[PDB]
């Protein structure tokens, strides 16, 4: 299933975070077992006035990535890559860590947003 994807992870500190306010966008390339990491850079979210999340998820499609790693997303940010990748929603946890369970089918793609006030 996982081969060959990339993944855009929010993270701050290590540890992954939310898509408006993360530090940082990592992107890691998997075959499925292995992982390596491709990319990183500030995240742009943290530019944009308004709709930080969605900015980030923006930064994600830009640079190619498959699938996101957030601790959660919004309405605005779902409607707008629910169609494109899938969304993994983790603990705030460490970066490796939450590629584990999602990579060994421990973490369901998201539904729905984790928080809706549309």
């Amino acid at each position: 299933y996982f081969q060959g994807m990339k993944f855009a992870v929010a993270v701050s500190g290590d540890r992954v975070n939310g898509p408006g306010e993360s530090e940082e966008v990592q992107i890691y390339e998997t075959d499925g077992g292995n992982v390596r990491l491709i990319e990183k850079y500030s995240n742009p979210a943290l530019n944009a006035t308004a709709a930080r999340g969605v900015f980030m998820l923006k930064s994600a499609l830009d640079h190619g990535a498959n699938a996101l790693v957030l601790s959660e997303i919004g309405s605005p940010g779902f409607n707008f890559i629910k169609n494109k990748m899938d969304v993994y929603i983790v603990p705030e946890m460490p970066v490796a860590d939450a590629l584990k369970l999602i990579l060994e089918g421990k973490v369901s793609p998201a539904t729905a947003p984790t928080h809706d006030h549309g």
